[PDB]
């Protein structure tokens, strides 16, 4: 059974583990997550959902703490990017773009606050609408990491300090380049259809396609994509994470530089915003 | 002022921030530990020490979290190893051997328990008495972690994964062999009087001088000690953490295989344990 608290606010409804509900005040629907009980990882994801405010980051609405972990959200109509993409679907360029502007967007939110998601894919991707232009939001926080002790070491004398530590230092504070692979991949299926690393019909193991990076490329399909579009991929499937491409760099590559698609993406903005925005002193 | 609670069962005597104090109900002498406010820390090691239970590692009597944090410990007679040490001074060899078996063992346990100190270094070593001839136990443990992830990363299909969490795996789980690289360090100085890495006379950096584990080695000095000890030295400053040697690799070696020592050892054990010991079912 559903906690009474919850019932008290809420009428649950059909499963989208994540179900459709209505707000009983409001009549309006919300998405609730349910986790059975990992308490940290929860924990961690409330705590991260409370404190972000990004148009491209999903919001909380409410949470219960009882039999379960109850998570109420906002509901996208949209549903995961991942059902557009599944069984070689593909999206045309332009829709590429726009999801992947609004996914850079929130990606480099995350980054400048101090986050990394750690678990970017197509399923953790939701669209705000069944049209195919529309808003994109990140969800998912379960697997997060926040932004250390090797700085506290780095202030005293190493006398006694092992030299694998030392090493260490010149790697560090490349986590949330993680993030930006996981871009790459997602953009990757988004354009062409199908996954750049795969056990399909190859004699290579995914691991070691995936450390040589060597991606499967498919001229034919690929043949229909822009070299603007192919470029930023192979800029974000860089094995090597001090050289791979940041969000930033993403964001200024020639590729992203399409005035059209911004407009599309103020409107979009602009319309969700509407009907929840207070008049104005002017 | 010190927290009424504390002064209700302690007398607070002098500073030793470590300061000694006797406790009302036995009259008997307690180290206090006192630490301004870093919760997670001091919550570790309180965690950490409620846990264990061996002769090499001190033990925990009370603990207040009032206007600061005061820790009550064992006290330990001899001081900090540290002391001994300072200063150019030596032990002579069988003396170090007595004392590193001893930390081996409480090593040993901590790492069989899942925990690495991550901080030794003589003054986190603390001697029972003022005889050269006694008991050690280590202390600090701040700066501990507890053992993940990975593994639960690895448990899935790494379809959207970084190439350098897969590359990652190769090395982990050899967190432990830090504490290894530190004795190996405390070792170098007891026996020989003078740190392994310094800024003495040398135009070599610091830094430099772990990462190629270049010690300075000084023939005079160590003339007097057995090519048995500084072997066992050699094998725990490994500049590779797979190689370098475990705390039972150390156990095992013919350094250690000193049946006068270990005697010796049960002895000082068992005078300590007297007087705390009940009646044995016989
Ligand atoms: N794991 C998450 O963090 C998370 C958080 C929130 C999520 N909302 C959906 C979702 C939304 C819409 C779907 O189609 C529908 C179904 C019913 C009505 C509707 O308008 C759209 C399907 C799934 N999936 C979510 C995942
Ligand atoms: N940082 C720690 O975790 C820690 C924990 C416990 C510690 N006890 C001493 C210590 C013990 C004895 C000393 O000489 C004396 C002073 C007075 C009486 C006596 O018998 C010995 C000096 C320092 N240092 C400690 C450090």
């Amino acid at each position: 059974v559903y906690p009474k608290a919850l019932r008290d606010e809420y009428i649950m409804s059909k499963t989208l583990e994540v179900k459709l509900a209505f707000e009983r005040k409001t009549c309006k629907k919300v998405a609730i997550k349910i986790i059975s009980k990992p308490a940290l990882n929860v924990e961690t994801e409330i705590e991260i959902l409370k404190k972000l405010n990004h148009p491209c980051i999903i919001k909380i609405k409410n949470f219960f703490d009882a039999e379960d972990y109850y998570i109420v959200l906002e509901l996208m109509e949209g549903g995961e990017l991942f059902d557009k993409v599944v069984g070689n679907k593909r999206l045309k360029e332009a829709t590429c773009k726009l999801y992947f502007y609004q996914m850079l967007l929130a990606v480099q939110y995350l980054h400048e606050n101090g986050i990394i998601h750690r678990d970017l894919k197509p399923e953790n991707v939701l669209l705000s609408s069944q049209e195919e232009d529309c808003l994109i939001k990140i969800t998912d926080f379960g697997h997060s990491k926040i932004l250390t002790s090797l700085m506290r070491t780095l202030c005293g004398t190493p006398t006694y300090l092992a030299p694998e530590v030392l090493v260490s230092v010149g790697t560090a504070g490349y986590n949330r380049a993680v993030d930006c692979w996981s871009l790459g991949v997602i953009l990757f299926i988004c354009l062409s259809g199908y996954p750049p690393f795969s056990e399909h019909r190859t004699q290579v193991s995914l691991k070691d396609q995936i450390t040589s990076g060597k991606y499967n490329f498919i001229p034919e399909v690929w043949a229909e994509v822009s070299e603007k579009a192919l470029d930023l991929v192979k800029k974000l499937l860089v094995v090597d994470p001090k050289a791979r491409f940041t969000t930033e760099e993403a964001l200024r590559h020639p590729w992203l530089q399409d005035e059209d698609m911004k407009r599309k993406f103020q409107d979009l903005l602009s319309e969700e915003n509407e009907s929840t925005a207070l008049p104005q002193v002017l």
